């Protein structure tokens, strides 16, 4: 039964589980209301639920919430841990035009057109383990070479030296993304330097 699947997966999911969750394995969303009531799971968000052993997870509430804002920056650096720094705030980019619902204070938005608003994303598991989106390491380096002038001095010469030492660089996809952003040539005089 429908009970039995949702059981099975709060169970092999590390004790959190959502309306999404219950949605996709077309299981109606008031079970996880009566798992509530028995004491198995409770709620801690709108749409999520723990049980006993389940934890906050702050970047998988925020993109639970906000499911098109991609992780970039330094969020995407963190999760990847491509960085020592423990950010006390979230760099996201969503597609122009689009408009947060009640967003939290400690948050950078940054707007991308819609043709490059998944341009290099991919899945990573955060600290507590559970899956978001973020850019990975090539797009954040063409990123930082756009809006060098944005950026804080320290931060983009640290970042630099950490894709010079990253030993699993992508140079065709570092391509990829610079030329269909536009920045091929800037991308192309940076890697000179770090490799």
């Amino acid at each position: 039964s429908k009970k039995e699947i949702l059981l099975d997966f709060i169970e092999k999911n590390n004790g959190i589980v959502t309306n999404k969750d219950c949605k996709a394995l077309g299981i109606p969303t008031i079970y996880l209301t009566r798992l509530e009531k028995e004491g198995i799971i409770f709620r801690v968000e709108k749409g999520i639920f723990l049980t006993q052993n389940g934890d906050y997870d702050e970047y998988y509430f925020f993109q639970y919430r906000f499911p098109k804002a991609i992780f970039s920056y330094i969020s995407a650096l963190y999760l990847q841990q491509f960085t020592d720094e423990i950010p006390q705030y979230f760099d996201v980019t969503v597609p122009r035009g689009y408009r947060f619902n009640t967003p939290p204070a400690n948050l950078n938005i940054h707007f991308v057109s819609k043709e490059y608003s998944e341009l290099g994303m991919t899945t990573v598991p955060t600290p507590m383990g559970n899956n978001v989106r973020v850019y990975d390491f090539e797009r954040i380096i063409c990123d930082f070479v756009i809006h060098r002038e944005k950026i804080d001095s320290e931060l983009f010469v640290k970042t630099l030296q950490s894709y010079g030492n990253y030993p699993k660089k992508n140079l065709a996809k570092l391509y990829e993304y610079a030329t269909k952003m536009n920045t091929l040539e800037k991308v192309k005089q940076t890697l000179e330097v770090l490799i």
